């Protein structure tokens, strides 16, 4: 029986206050979604720790028993609560075989949830009432021990026993300091990218939280087959021995020396290394080799070893003192002795080579018996370094010779030359291997990796998720295989749509109709085709005036650091340590001055058009157009409706903020002056003087000013103040119903806030030091020491605000070609009128209104565009009596029985009179000309 | 990596909708037959072959959302707009308009009256036409003539190259 | 850079390919009355009438 | 500057010290020096922009 | 402040008054019209607890 453990198993991890804060640890918690066995006595496994719960009326359960064998030998842990108090004893216990001296520790003093880990720490927590639910467990109890706990008993009522494992949580404190919530990084890809995010919410899009790399499976160790051994069996194995006094010296070289023969035989009475371990010898190289062989007694053999004297020692056989090698010996009492007695073996500076004979008989006692002595005194002798098969078409770790690495090992095609044996791609990669034993040529390809990237909708809808594996197929790791990647979790669908969450390549995903994440090949938009023909135009008979919004950022926080505070906060020591380079502080204090500097200069260049200060009359009548939305409310700071619904849509260690020159009032006096100058005398005020207009002739400039004759405005003014006034109503909706309208402010404000997060989450930061704190190292360490640990993190520190400054001034060269944008816009598209297509939005330009926002500026863009459209036949000229005839402005155009002369950009038919045309050329000329009739007043 | 996809919209989506040109090529004598694209082929047109023709560790390379087909499809539609409505698409409808009609205008807004272009058509049309075989000698002959293409990705190998070098 | 160059060709393609530019060298020399955009690796090539 | 160096001179340096330290002490000024360069061609291609 | 012949001729005494402190910030005898940073104010300890 087993049950689900939600969300439990949760802990203080340490005793560290903490509030207001997601914080990210690792440590050894339960797993969410885990399997807990249900229990309603057993000896259980402990493995890294346990959790522990229990749901009771009669608080059965008493208590627990740790331990390795619960069964006397060792100490046991034994925490018992018995009616009024709980005692807690570490003794060698016998315990019953079913339980319901030697001491260095003893202790004396519904839901119930335990964390039994390693010393040993006990947490726990109570609630009234395996229930879903989610409370964080705090510690009560330290065991300081050493107790080895490799399995537990509970003493008795239902209970449940889970495993806890080293995986990453973001833990929610709330005000305070309570755990309320947490995210278990390894319970799925929507869980990853909380955590990498360090967020609770997740905003729609795709996002990098890990990386994908496939492993090897085992590993490939080659080395040529032993194609030269030394000839070991010609010493140990000989015919015949030398004497001690004059023995045989044989030389071992160029070769693979295989020693474990040697070791492992057991025809040896002794085998001893002096130098180097005997067991380490076909690991080991030597230069030389050289095997003293000899026959010595047997009592003697003692002293065929380093630092001794004897007869041996000190007259026939002596080795150094600092000797390397291996003294190896056996008996020979069946080959050497004779039965008469073998007297053919004589004895008397290291190796350096009157005598007595050995009595040697088979006969005789085994210190008496002869002894065959070979000693291997210690480039061109090495062991036999083992080799493996190899395995192809597979992720290994692979060995050949001196050259190791991961990869995948498949056949090539490239030719080496014979003594090639190794390849290189063209950044000094190895490229592919040739097998030491076998002559073939294997290339060696990296194995499968990439950035893995989850799809999401954002949170607030759906925590389904898809995930792209980036640059690889969909055999290394409902699946779509793409140019980008291999997409998993996501349908494919063979309608295409607007882009949402780009994949690349062509591909994008959405949530969609019940629903569920989809992929396709993104649509670039409707298909259309226009009716062209040599005698066919298209000329527009409505039109309607619409409003866009650009926004743009201007400046930047104006954000200052100090340089030595930052680093050295009141301290001293490393103020003195600082300044040995240089001027590195002081040239980040300058660069981060100047920046804030060029802020001001950014909002004076852009909103600083009007050298005076204009406003707008108590009479409002500009002919039907009303402005109330954009200009300055007056009974309140100075803004506009719309002003006001732009603002409220966007939001100790050294680190301060300056205030802007131009406050918010300031820059809303900026904005009232620009666009009272803009209603009440257009573009003048920009030239020079602000001469004053009737709001409808200025239009009727607009008008004319895109081809559209001032009497279109005039005869149709009370549609265009209509559809004007509107538009504005649609520009407030837009912007209330949705903060993503000022995504482009908020963006700059972002990356700054994420750029000061990051430096001073840094301060966190060891730097290969003892300790992050500075204060910690100077109350830890003298000088001497304590400026090496400074010197770590002043290089660290030093390094971050240098990352800092640059990030900000490659972001402030954005944000200033953007104010610089900005400023050319407004004189171009606020202070006149620009005949720049779709500078000023999409549409035939009219006018523009500048209005204030935080961080930037915003323009409301005033466009006129065609409506409605009939189909004309046409021609690019007319004959009259002969002569060609050509509109002085406009087209001709035909209704099918009649021909008349209209402007492009308004179709309102004229008769073609000698007043509208003129006279070029003739009909022999004039490709496509048709017969008319002009009319002559 | 953002940041260039972002470029690459705002340079080539410039247009709401995806328009086709008519099987007619009467664009009064304009002969534009090596800038659209070839309906027996990838989409692209001639002169667009040649264009590309002449341009050549935990690192990757991830693929642009536009590819050359969604660019050759912004091209095309920006082309078809730019020889049948004009500079009217632009603004808002892509109204028809005659070729010769829409060079008139083109004229006009150089201060020379219209009559000189229809007095003169096939001149125009000739000097065009002879002008575009030009560009394709020139861009088939001078692989330098894209040379602003080749530097911006001989940069971006070199400064890969110089990462991966270094970590000897 | 790129951005920047980016950024101008974006005005181009809006001034010179989709309008008719009046500035004076900025579709190539010349009294500009039309442009055709064309694909090309890793950015936009402009033939200029 | 000196940069952790015992001197900001490097002939002082190698007049003073022979290469199993004059070497620690040159890495010291190694490090700092092409820091400073580093620094200075990264301002000099933004303030170039 | 050292002349053509290496004889110091004048100095800054750079904790005398907020114009010493620019002077000594700026590394200059001559401050021009502006505002400058040259410091931060700190209040300092009078207990040990
Ligand atoms: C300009 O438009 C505003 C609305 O944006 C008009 O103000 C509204 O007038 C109606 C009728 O009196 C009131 O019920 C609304 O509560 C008013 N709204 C606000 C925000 O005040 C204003 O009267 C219009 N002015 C002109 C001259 O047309
Ligand atoms: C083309 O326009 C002409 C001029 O408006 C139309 O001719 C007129 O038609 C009205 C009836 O709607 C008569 O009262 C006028 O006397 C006509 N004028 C002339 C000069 O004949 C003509 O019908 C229109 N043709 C088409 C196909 O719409
Ligand atoms: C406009 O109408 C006139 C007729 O009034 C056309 O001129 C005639 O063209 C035919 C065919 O070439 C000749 O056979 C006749 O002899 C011509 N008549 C005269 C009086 O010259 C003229 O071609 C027509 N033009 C257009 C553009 O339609
Ligand atoms: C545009 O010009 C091209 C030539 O550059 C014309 O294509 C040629 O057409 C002739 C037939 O008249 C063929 O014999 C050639 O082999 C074609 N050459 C190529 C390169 O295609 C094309 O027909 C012209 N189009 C228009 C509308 O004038
Ligand atoms: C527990 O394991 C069983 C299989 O023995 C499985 O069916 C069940 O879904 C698992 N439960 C959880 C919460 O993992
Ligand atoms: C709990 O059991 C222990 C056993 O050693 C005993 O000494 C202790 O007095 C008991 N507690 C109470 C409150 O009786
Ligand atoms: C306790 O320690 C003594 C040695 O001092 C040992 O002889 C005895 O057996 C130990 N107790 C147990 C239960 O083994
Ligand atoms: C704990 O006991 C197990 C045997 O059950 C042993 O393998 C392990 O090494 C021991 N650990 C310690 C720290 O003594
Ligand atoms: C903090 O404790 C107070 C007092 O019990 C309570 O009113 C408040 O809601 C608590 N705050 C949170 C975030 O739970
Ligand atoms: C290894 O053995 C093979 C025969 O199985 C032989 O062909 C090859 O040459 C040998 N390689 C070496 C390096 O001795
Ligand atoms: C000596 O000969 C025996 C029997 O063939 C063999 O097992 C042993 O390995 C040989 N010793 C050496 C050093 O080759
Ligand atoms: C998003 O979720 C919050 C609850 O956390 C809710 O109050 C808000 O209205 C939701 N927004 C939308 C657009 O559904
Ligand atoms: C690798 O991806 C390609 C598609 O590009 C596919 O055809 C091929 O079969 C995939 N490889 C494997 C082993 O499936
Ligand atoms: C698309 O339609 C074709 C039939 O024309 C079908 O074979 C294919 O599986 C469909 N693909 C998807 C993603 O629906
Ligand atoms: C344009 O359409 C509107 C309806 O939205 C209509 O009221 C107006 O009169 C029409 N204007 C013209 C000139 O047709
Ligand atoms: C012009 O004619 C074409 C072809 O019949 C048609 O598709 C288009 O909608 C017509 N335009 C208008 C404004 O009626
Ligand atoms: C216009 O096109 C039609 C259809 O191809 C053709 O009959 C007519 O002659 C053309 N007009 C001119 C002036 O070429
Ligand atoms: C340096 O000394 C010379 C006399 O040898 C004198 O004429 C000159 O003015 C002095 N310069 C300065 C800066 O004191």
């Amino acid at each position: 029986a087993y049950t689900n453990s939600f969300t439990r198993g949760v802990y203080y991890p340490d005793k560290v206050f903490r509030s207001s804060v997601l914080h990210s640890t690792q440590d050894l918690f339960l797993p969410f979604f885990s399997n807990v066995t249900w229990f309603h006595n057993p000896v259980l496994p402990f493995n890294d720790g346990v959790y522990f719960a229990s749901t009771e009326k009669s608080n059965i359960i008493r208590g627990w028993i740790f331990g390795t064998t619960l069964d006397s030998k060792t100490q046991s842990l034994l925490i018992v609560n018995n009616a009024t108090n709980v005692v807690i004893k570490v003794c060698e216990f016998q315990f019953c075989n079913d339980p319901f001296n030697n001491c260095t520790f003893e202790y004396v003093s519904n839901l119930r949830e335990f964390v039994f880990k390693n010393y040993f720490k006990i947490y726990s927590k109570h609630t009234p009432i395996l229930p879903q639910g989610f409370s964080a467990l705090e510690p009560l109890v330290d065991l300081p021990i050493g107790i080895n706990i490799t399995r537990f008993q509970t003493l008795l009522a239902a209970y449940y026993v889970g495993y806890l494992q080293p995986r990453t949580f973001l833990l929610k404190y709330n005000e305070n300091g309570t755990i309320t919530d947490a995210v278990d990084c390894a319970l799925d890809p929507l869980s990853e990218t909380k955590c990498t995010l360090k967020s609770f919410t997740v905003e729609k899009g795709i996002y990098q939280t890990s990386n994908f790399r496939v492993q090897p499976t085992e590993s490939i160790v080659r080395f040529p087959n032993i194609t030269n051994l030394c000839p070991f069996g010609e010493v140990f194995n000989a015919t015949r021995f030398a004497s001690v006094y004059a023995w045989n010296r044989k030389r071992i070289s160029n070769c693979v020396a295989d020693y474990s023969v040697l070791y492992n035989s057991a025809s040896f009475s002794t085998f001893k290394c002096y130098g180097v371990s005997p067991t380490k010898l076909n690991d080991l190289c030597f230069t030389n080799v050289y095997a003293d062989s000899f026959v010595i007694r047997g009592d003697e053999v003692r002293q065929i070893a380093p630092g001794q004297t004897g007869k041996i020692a000190d007259y026939n056989y002596k080795l150094p003192d600092d000797f390397t090698g291996c003294v190896i010996a056996w008996n020979s009492n069946n080959l050497d002795s004779k039965v008469g007695g073998n007297y053919n073996y004589l004895y008397r500076k290291p190796f350096e080579r009157p005598l007595q004979s050995y009595g040697f008989q088979p006969t005789n006692g085994v210190g008496y018996q002869p002894y065959r002595v070979v000693v291997l005194s210690f480039a061109t002798v090495c062991g036999p370094k083992k080799s493996t098969n190899l395995v192809k078409n597979k992720c290994v770790n692979f060995n050949f010779n001196g050259l190791t690495g991961t990869g995948v090992l498949t056949e090539s095609n490239k030719k080496f030359l014979p003594f090639q044996q190794f390849g290189r791609d063209i950044a000094d990669t190895t490229d592919a291997v040739r097998d030491p034993q076998t002559l073939e040529i294997l290339d060696i390809t990296p194995c499968s990796f990439g950035g893995v990237s989850v799809i999401t909708p954002g949170t607030n809808t759906s925590n389904q998720v898809a995930v792209l594996y980036q640059d690889v197929n969909c055999t290394e790791v409902n699946v779509f295989q793409t140019r980008a990647g291999c997409l998993i979790g996501a349908e494919h669908v063979n309608n295409s749509y607007e882009c949402d969450i780009p994949i690349g390549a062509g591909i994008c995903a959405s949530y969609q109709t019940s629903q569920s994440i989809i992929a396709y090949t993104m649509s670039l938009g409707a298909e259309n085709s226009v009716a062209y023909s040599n005698n066919s135009i298209a000329i527009p008979t409505n039109f309607t005036i619409s409003v866009t919004t650009e926004i743009l950022p201007v400046s930047m926080t104006k954000t200052s650091v100090d340089c030595t505070m930052y680093i050295c906060g009141d301290s001293t020591e490393c103020s003195n340590l600082l300044l040995q380079y240089g001027s590195f502080c002081t040239q980040l204090n300058r660069a981060l001055t100047g920046i804030a500097v060029e802020q001001d200069k950014n909002t004076q260049e852009v909103f600083a058009q009007v050298k005076q200060i204009y406003k707008t009359p108590p009479i409002k009548d500009f002919g039907g157009f009303n402005f109330s939305q954009i200009l300055p409310d007056p009974s309140k700071s100075k803004r506009s409706f719309i002003e006001d619904l732009l603002f409220n849509k966007v939001t100790f260690n050294g680190l301060t903020v300056l205030p802007p020159l131009l406050t918010d009032e300031m820059i809303a006096q900026y904005t009232s002056a620009l666009l009272a100058g803009t209603i009440t005398s257009g573009w003048t005020f920009g030239a020079g003087a602000a001469l004053q207009i009737p709001f409808a002739m200025q239009m009727a400039y607009r008008f004319n000013g895109i081809g559209v004759t001032q009497n279109v405005l005039y005869e149709n003014q009370k549609l265009i103040a209509n559809q004007f006034n509107s538009a504005i109503g649609k520009i407030q909706d837009s912007l209330s119903s949705t903060a993503s309208a000022l995504g482009k402010l908020q963006d700059v404000v972002n990356q700054n806030a994420q750029a000061l997060n990051t430096l001073v989450k840094q301060l966190s930061s060891n730097f290969g030091a003892i300790s992050s704190v500075l204060n910690d190292i100077l109350s830890r360490l003298d000088p001497p020491e304590a400026e090496v640990q400074i010197d770590r993190l002043i290089t660290g520190r030093l390094q971050s605000l240098q990352t800092y400054v640059t990030q900000q001034l490659i972001r402030a060269a954005e944000i200033r070609a953007s104010a610089n944008l900005a400023a050319t816009k407004m004189s171009e598209c606020v202070l006149g009128q620009s005949k720049r297509v779709d500078f000023c939005g999409k549409g035939y330009h009219l006018m523009s209104f500048p209005q204030s926002a935080p961080h930037g500026v915003v323009f409301l863009h005033v466009t006129y565009v065609p409506a409605q459209e009939k189909n004309f036949t046409t021609a690019p000229a007319i004959c009259h009596d002969g002569k060609a005839h050509f509109p002085r402005e406009g087209v001709f155009v035909s209704n099918g029985t009649h021909w008349f002369v209209t402007q492009r950009n308004f179709y309102e038919p004229q008769i073609i009179t000698t007043d509208n045309t003129f006279v070029s050329g003739n009909c022999d000329v004039v490709i496509g000309i048709v017969n008319n009739t002009v009319y002559d007043p």
